[PDB]
């Protein structure tokens, strides 16, 4: 199977170093808590690194016809939008999978391919279009079609370059740009390839996702929660458990709505987990999430239309 995929990325330091990795295992300094992982990174290891190992298979798999779902799970400071967005100088799992898709289906000359992006924020359960005016942005809607969850009116823009999908991000983040708001928010960032031969339709949808600060992941008010964080854990910890179907409180959330194909369902889907080693609690309650989520079972095929 392998259709679900969990590692780490421990961040190099910017105070006790609490947490260590020897191999794929994350243990505690002088401490009894240790975590076994597919993959860890440590603290040198690129995004490069972390692209081609984590997100490139599942690049190659979205142009197969299967769907596809990163996420960026951690603290807040820990690396979720180093490693999914970076900068010109070290690019994000996002700008490198748009370079790596536009680069990959010209080695597929037979089949014609439309390729569209979306990019949407989730903040208190709002969700809001980054690539509209910000005259147009309002609070959406998740809706279902006549078999499938989608946004009512979130922008789908066509892209023929890199050069255009990579501007589509730009007025996003400037967007997400428009206080400690980004750290509370999820982003989505979307792109449906479909592809025919030069006659069915091969369609995927791949999600790139940059969650919320996990701080706010969690039975009293003594500190802040995120809801979607909150249900997310719940969705993940019930299906790890081998539960199915209505037990799963998918609608609970705008995130596990949206995204309740990543979860169980139909999908690829790869959660990277983003730590500072120089936190403690913050690091223990995102590798306990990570840890559980391993366990979750998703059952993937080729999307082929009529
Ligand atoms: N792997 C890394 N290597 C170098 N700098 C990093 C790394 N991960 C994070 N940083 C830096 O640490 C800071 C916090 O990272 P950021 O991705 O903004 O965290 P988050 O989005 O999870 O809140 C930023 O200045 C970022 O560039
Ligand atoms: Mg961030």
């Amino acid at each position: 199977e392998g259709a679900v995929a969990v590692c780490v990325r421990v961040r190099p330091l910017n105070a006790q170093v609490y947490w260590k990795t020897d191999n794929n295992v994350i243990y505690q300094v002088d401490g009894s808590k240790s975590f076994n992982f597919d993959r860890v990174f440590h603290g040198n290891e690129t995004t490069k690194n972390v692209y081609e190992e984590i997100a490139a298979p599942i690049i190659d798999s979205a142009i197969q016809g299967y769907n596809g779902t990163i996420f960026a799970y951690g603290q807040t400071a820990s690396g979720k939008t180093y490693t999914m967005m970076g900068s010109e100088d070290h690019l994000g799992v996002i700008p490198r999978a748009i370079h790596d898709i536009f680069q990959k289906i010209k080695k597929f000359p037979d089949r014609e391919f439309l390729l569209r992006v979306s990019y949407m924020e989730i903040y208190n359960e709002t969700i809001t279009d980054l690539l509209c005016g910000t005259q147009k942005m309002k609070p959406l809607i998740i809706r279902e079609d006549v078999n499938n969850v989608y946004v009512a009116d979130l922008t789908e823009e066509v892209v023929y370059t890199s050069e255009m999908a990579l501007k589509w991000i730009t007025k996003g983040e400037k967007s997400r740009h428009y206080n400690q708001r980004s750290s509370r928010s999820h982003t989505i960032f979307r792109m449906i390839l479909e592809s025919r031969e030069k006659g069915s339709v091969k369609v995927s949808h791949l999600n790139l996702v940059d969650l919320a600060g996990s701080e706010r992941a969690a039975l009293k008010e003594g500190c802040n929660i995120n809801r979607s964080l909150f249900i997310l854990g719940q969705v993940i910890k019930k299906l790890s458990d081998g539960q199915v179907g209505g037990f799963i409180n998918y609608r609970d959330s705008k995130l596990t709505r949206i995204l309740q194909n990543s979860l169980g369902g139909n999908p690829k889907t790869r959660i990277i987990c983003t730590i500072t080693p120089v936190s403690f609690d913050e690091t223990l309650t995102a590798l306990q999430f990570a840890s559980t989520a391993k366990y979750m079972k998703n059952t993937p095929y080729v999307n082929e239309v009529s």
